[PDB]
């Protein structure tokens, strides 16, 4: 009918923040709920939708991509284990990986849209949302606020859950580049790549282009700054610099790509800042993401933003408006898919439950799908430093015994605890090896209950492992005492 | 002659643990006998123990590369293309990397007693000649030449275990996981005797390596094989081994064995089945090396099953003589020997009594895929306490449906104490379950329960992070009866 609907929570973007909240409110507690999303399936011309950033073009996908990528470490390391085979016959036919991916990812779209269609209370609309008054988000045919009007959705309370987007630089040809968006659809496998930025998506793809690259291929990756991964611990930082550098990627430290024009054959030529350059058929940028605000015309209701740019929240994901919430990538702070989804549990279960919740933003572990990974949980020592009088760094770090008779030696694993060592309690650990993101869940599950560096060294070793490293360590590497770095106390 | 503080029989997991601490933090006089300096035939284990030389640390190697027949399959899914008519498993290869890995292990271990003082190394067969002296002989019979007599304060017995070979005619004609380490060939045709996890995993590695036209048999004398390990587990584990083309035989177990003119084995099991296979490898079992060290010379006491008696301070009945590791036929897990060893120590030339806890051991079994787990199974739990609830996750991953393995489900189950919510046991099956579980080991120090895994935020995307998504029980066991309801 030609009527506007009503509910008791309106959610602007299906994703990770938005989908865990709408669901919770719906099911958990019975009531009506409306969820708006650009897209009911992955890919151009929005990339984003029904699922959000992470299962459309995002950490679902990253990961498939990478675990194909991690083959040709396999194929290769088998050779010290005695499996023998024409190697001359090895293509990477990424075709083939990205047919595979894109339909692993439009299977959670249908099932997704499978449970909107089926589950009573829980609404999806199609089409772009956006505030015109405290109680009501229209929804439009386009991001323009002067596209025709599909549907008015009255609400209670509403959701802002609309994630973030590539950042692009302002330079002289950037139309000719693409971000990670369109890097999931790309026809064929650059020969040559550059991908510009020192953060986890840059040095993701890098490892993923660098495995399905074709014979003559070559993956460059630039950052502005003098060392990669900022944010993670710097042995792991160095030492993974090392060992994308030991697969045949370029890794250029302080470079910054000035302008890109196209070479007359149509590739790209990139002059750097310093006047280096380079060319290649690819230009990633990945140089950050920011919150997805601008088209939810906040101006309409007061909805106040960081002078970051983020939707400004209080501890209870509330907005500057009372019944107007905000969880994910757009408040801007740590965009990681289950941060987003535990928001938007404590949200609903705060707002419509008798449950009042915070996330702790602390002690959340985390991941990067370099080639080989990392694990991370809790505070690196630099800034441990910082806080605390005494700390200590109980470190290790080997190439492991398989690793020296696969051939790739220089896979060192690195794992390091920091502790308070006022009274053994763990700030932080930090792993570079296979397993990494694995090891590290459970230790997420330590420090939420103050393990203290006894509780670990205590508990008994799984023999053969990399893990039990963590369990192994009784006397600090190394300190710092009002924050200066020594051997010795 | 000589005099030591401590003298070690067995130069083991244990053994070294136990002599490094009280030569280098306690700076005692230690003496460690062991029969072999160097990996191999003829007695297998050597310097390092039965861990370095014939155990985790080759088994492992081992694994890993049986576990490449799955990646190169699995690769195809992800678009890699090449020969596959071109692929042979190179078992000699394996064998001679694996043979100079262990090696390298044996000559670093000599390196570390030739440059730590107080630590000695004595060459022979050690035995107790009298509560305070420990004889060192040429051979393991005790009328054999002394090398050696040792004069001890403290006496430790860390020998380890070894194969249980059941008295069949032709037992003869079988090996043990000794012999499986140096096979000449990778057999064609094998079958591995036993439903524990040395039989899984050399059957796993076998599997990968054999020749074309070759064939894996597990069996198993009981109904499901690896007894003791999670119930869903098991039958997975049993699914996911036949998926990959080992035939499993449960409630069969070999009466005879004899050989056939080409030199292959003829098996007459029980039930008057019979198998023809190159090789026969028993793995039903080991059990505590007790015989050679004479303790009859002054009356150590074994249990009935055969181990040294100790307390939980790993005293024998006898002043001064002491036992830890697979000796005590309790834990046979490397790190549990390190673990006593080491407690053991700190309670004699220490300060503090220091005892092992033998509950929540972590522990993995390198079965392709594998399993990590820690601490009690339901029907473990379901005895000791009136309410137990299970939370299970069981699928087949995103990844396994693009490889084609798509019978490989990931299983992971978390047994509380139903009443105050304390996770009792974590169960995990797939890949990097050992990997994901030694943490899991921390958290069962830390009294967590089923809301601190839940309330804990996930890492995505992994395996692992399954751990931190349930909170809503599957079934229960309330005063030991599985229902899925409680009253
Ligand atoms: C390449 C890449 C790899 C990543 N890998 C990982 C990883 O491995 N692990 C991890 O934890 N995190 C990863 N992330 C980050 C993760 O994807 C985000 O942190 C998470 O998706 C944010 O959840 P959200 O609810 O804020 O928004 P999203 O999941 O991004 O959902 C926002 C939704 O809003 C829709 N939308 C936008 N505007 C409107 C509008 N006006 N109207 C209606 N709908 C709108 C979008 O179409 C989208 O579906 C990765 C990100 C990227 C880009
Ligand atoms: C195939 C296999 C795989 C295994 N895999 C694992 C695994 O993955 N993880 C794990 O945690 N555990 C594993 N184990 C178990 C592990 O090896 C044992 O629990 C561990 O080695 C026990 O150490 P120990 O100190 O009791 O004795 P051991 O390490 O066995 O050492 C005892 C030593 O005493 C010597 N010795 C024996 N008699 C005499 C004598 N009278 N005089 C002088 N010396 C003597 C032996 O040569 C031997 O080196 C495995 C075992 C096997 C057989
Ligand atoms: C809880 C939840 N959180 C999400 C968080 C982020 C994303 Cl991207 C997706 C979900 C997912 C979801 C999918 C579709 C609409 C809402 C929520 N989702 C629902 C997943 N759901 C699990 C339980 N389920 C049941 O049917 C059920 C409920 C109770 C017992 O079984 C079907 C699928
Ligand atoms: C402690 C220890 N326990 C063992 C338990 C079981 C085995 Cl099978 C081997 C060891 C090993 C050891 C090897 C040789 C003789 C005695 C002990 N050993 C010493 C090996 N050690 C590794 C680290 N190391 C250090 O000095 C050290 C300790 C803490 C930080 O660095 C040098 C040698
Ligand atoms: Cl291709
Ligand atoms: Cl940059
Ligand atoms: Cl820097
Ligand atoms: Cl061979
Ligand atoms: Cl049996
Ligand atoms: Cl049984
Ligand atoms: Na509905
Ligand atoms: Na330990
Ligand atoms: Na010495
Ligand atoms: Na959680």
């Amino acid at each position: 009918s030609h009527m506007s609907k009503a509910f008791d929570l309106v959610v602007i973007g299906a994703g990770s923040g938005g989908l865990e909240a709408g669901w919770n409110a719906a099911t958990l507690y019975g009531k009506r709920v409306a969820v708006v999303d650009v897209q009911t399936s992955h890919g151009p011309p929005f990339y984003a939708a029904l699922g959000g950033t992470c299962v459309n073009v995002g950490c679902v996908p990253k990961k498939l991509m990478v675990t194909g990528a991690q083959y040709m470490d396999h194929l290769r390391e088998s050779a010290g284990f005695g499996w023998e085979f024409d190697g001359s016959s090895v293509k990477a036919n990424w075709k083939k990986l990205i047919a595979a991916k894109n339909e692993a990812v439009l299977d959670i779209n249908k099932s997704y849209e499978g449970m909107f269609n089926d589950t009573e209370g829980l609404d999806f609309f199609l089409g772009w949302g956006s505030l015109e008054s405290k109680n009501v988000v229209v929804v439009r045919e386009t991001a323009d606020p002067k596209s025709a009007v599909k549907e008015r959705l009255q609400a209670d309370h509403i959701l802002l859950a609309t994630g973030s987007w590539p950042q692009m630089p302002a330079i002289p040809g950037i139309e000719h580049c693409i971000s990670s968006n369109e890097a999931f659809y790309l026809p064929e496998p650059p020969r040559r790549v550059l991908t510009v930025g020192g953060g986890f998506i840059s040095v993701e793809f890098a490892g993923i282009f660098n495995a399905y690259k074709p014979p003559g291929g070559k993956v460059t990756l630039c950052y502005r700054n003098n060392l990669i991964l900022r944010g993670f611990d710097e042995t792991i930082r160095e030492e993974v610099t090392k060992q994308l550098t030991a697969n045949g990627i370029e890794i250029m430290t302080n470079e910054n790509p000035a302008k890109v024009s196209l070479n007359t054959d149509g590739s790209k030529h990139v002059t750097f800042e310093s006047g280096k350059t380079l060319d290649v058929d690819v230009v990633m940028m990945a140089i950050g993401r920011i919150p997805r605000t601008n088209d939810l015309q906040l101006g309409n209701v007061g909805v106040k933003l960081t002078p970051k740019g983020g939707v400004q929240v209080d501890e209870f994901s509330r907005t500057n408006v009372p019944n107007i919430y905000a969880i994910g990538d757009i408040t801007d702070r740590l965009m990681l898919t289950p941060v987003a989804i535990n928001e938007g549990a404590a949200l609903v279960d705060t707002v419509f439950g008798n449950k009042p919740r915070k996330t702790d933003h602390t002690r959340v572990a985390s991941a990067v799908f370099s080639i080989p990974p990392i694990g991370t949980c809790g505070l690196i020592e630099e800034v441990a430093a910082k806080e605390f009088e005494k700390v200590a760094v109980y470190m290790s770090s080997f190439t492991p015994l398989m690793h020296n008779i696969s051939g790739s030696k220089y896979k060192k694993f690195v794992a390091k605890i920091v502790t308070n060592h006022s009274d053994g309690t763990v700030l932080g650990v930090h792993l570079l090896g296979d397993g990494a993101p694995e090891i590290i869940q459970a230790v997420g599950v330590c420090l939420r209950l103050n393990a203290k560096i006894s509780d670990f060294y205590n508990t008994i070793g799984v023999h053969p492992t990399s893990a039990e490293e963590l369990c192994s360590m009784r006397t600090p590497s190394y300190y710092y005492v009002k924050g200066e770095k020594m051997e010795k106390l």
